[PDB]
């Protein structure tokens, strides 16, 4: 009977590897990913030859070579896989039909982000993203707006000003809020101000909204 | 000036810790511990000898600044996992950010993060809420607290409460509601069950060794139900 593994991979420094997931890449028949092109680039750099597996159900396709006994490693483009990235169904199929799920830990950008933001992290809430919409995303702030607890978002460079703007708009200005952008990479950048002032500070250059991002949200007052 | 890293180290399996922790610790001035003598066993599995600093205070966190000030390298750790999460530095972290000290935070191991991903429950949203009160008194309020809440909720749970806990999630969420226990995760005893919780905490009974170690608790969210 065969195992399924969940591995971590970086978020933007190769470094961000770790022995164990090292070994597993290259020891697993088979590995399914996000996109076989990114996991090839990540494998080639640590000269792992492995097959891989697209995962665009397919769930049921892994589930039986797994019952044949072959092992197989899930990964992702960047981070933890399920955390905003594929891999729910697979799981969820493979823990009914008894099969064992190895998880690795690894990078994670919202953790990794939360370690560093100097806000309360004896309880938080991971969102992921706010609705695109503006509207939509006006009432996921409302309906958020008195948590007590440190919340967690991922946001887009494209959106981030109206997503800013929107919660300055619904939480209030004074509100503190932590920038994290580009966690591990050179252009790595953590600023935290009261939201008023961060939207300010964001104006200001447009190079301080690109690339990846997580906003460390102060929770209300309570 | 000097930076403050944030180092997140094993939680049970020594393959676990990254690369760039490893480079990091050999290259600071100073390493700041939750325990010296936890961390000293950890940094001798891999051949380190370091300043280690005991955090046992915005005394020691002033202390820290200066150090940072005058130019010196720290990194942060805690016994296992990620510091801030539910282990000390946010105090520090806090007063090195208000006097411009760049905090440098390093991915690695958590043991939230690791179960949730192998738990097979919807990880869109969801909460962590660390350790609940030790006395049931205090927990049967934290979890009437939450009992409503739809995101899956994370709890840290040790040995010694597992049973009267998992009694008191029955009493006020209900038998039905689904648990997963990840227990000693990445060590060679590691397993991850789930039931209805009234069904893991019997599974639990059976066998003394099923609660032993460390232990995450997944709980899936509260569905909305006719009987309120
Ligand atoms: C679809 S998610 C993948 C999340 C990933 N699985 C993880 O472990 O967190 C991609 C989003 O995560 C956040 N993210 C990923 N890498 C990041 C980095 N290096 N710095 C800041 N945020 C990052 C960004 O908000 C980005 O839009
Ligand atoms: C105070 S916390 C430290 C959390 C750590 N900072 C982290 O990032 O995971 C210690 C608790 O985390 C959980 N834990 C730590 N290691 C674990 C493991 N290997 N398996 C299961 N749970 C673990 C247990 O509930 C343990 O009592």
């Amino acid at each position: 009977m065969g195992q399924l593994y969940i591995v971590p991979t970086p978020i933007g420094n190769l470094a961000d590897i770790t022995q164990r997931a090292l070994e597993v890449l290259q020891a697993v028949d088979l590995i399914a990913a996000e996109d076989t092109r990114h996991t090839g680039l990540l494998l080639q750099h640590f000269g792992i030859n492995a097959r891989l597996f697209a995962l665009h159900q397919k769930a049921e396709t892994l589930l039986a070579k797994l019952q044949e006994g072959q092992n197989i490693a899930l990964v992702s483009d960047a981070g933890t896989p399920l955390i905003n990235d594929p891999g729910y169904h697979l799981v969820r199929t493979c823990r009914e039909a008894g099969i064992r799920v190895v998880p690795l830990p690894g990078p994670c950008a919202a953790i990794t982000a939360l370690s560093a933001a100097g806000l309360p992290s004896d309880r938080f809430c991971y969102e992921g993203f706010l609705p695109a919409k503006s509207k939509g995303r006006r009432d996921a702030l409302k309906a958020i707006e008195a948590e007590p607890r440190t919340l967690i978002f991922y946001e887009s460079t494209h959106r981030l000003l109206d997503s800013l703007e929107d919660i300055v708009a619904v939480l209030g200005e004074s509100r503190y809020v932590v920038l994290a952008r580009e966690l591990t990479k050179t252009w790595e950048t953590i600023h935290g101000a009261p939201v008023g002032e961060l939207l300010a500070w964001v104006k200001e250059d447009e190079n301080r909204r690109k690339g990846e991002m997580v906003l460390i949200v102060e929770g209300h007052k309570a």
